[PDB]
């Protein structure tokens, strides 16, 4: 019987936004190769309503997977999964969304290393 659409719906969403977020963080790299000082302070804004939306999201999908009494995991999300025909989508997309974030989160060390990669990295350290 369960089929509602919104936990698959809010991981479509965050493969989008993490998507995008790494492509920001390569786009930062480049700018520090290059020392463009007056672009980085633009893709930190761009950063911004990502990793909100990340963050609340994550928060999202936590809920609905503590409502249903599975752990937050992938053990859990494979039990929630279990009987669901949007099973097997869910466990990729989760499977996906984990491989970017790790993704996104090595990027941003990396920019580091070379205050506009704390929040990001916070943000990372808060979704992993």
């Amino acid at each position: 019987m369960p089929d509602s659409p919104t936990l698959l719906d809010l991981f479509a969403e965050d493969i989008g936004h993490a998507n995008q977020l790494l492509q920001l963080v390569d786009e930062e790299f480049q700018a520090l190769e290059r020392r463009e000082l007056p672009v980085l302070q633009q893709l930190l804004g761009a950063k911004q309503p990502l990793m909100q939306q990340l963050e609340r999201n994550g928060r999202a999908r936590a809920e609905i997977l503590r409502e249903a009494g599975v752990s937050l995991d992938r053990e859990g999300l494979a039990r929630y999964a279990r009987e669901r025909a949007d099973g097997a989508e869910l466990l990729a997309r989760g499977d996906e969304l984990g491989e970017l974030l790790e993704r996104c989160q090595q990027a941003n060390l990396r920019n580091g290393r070379i205050a506009n990669q704390a929040s990001t990295g916070s943000l990372l350290n808060i979704l992993r």
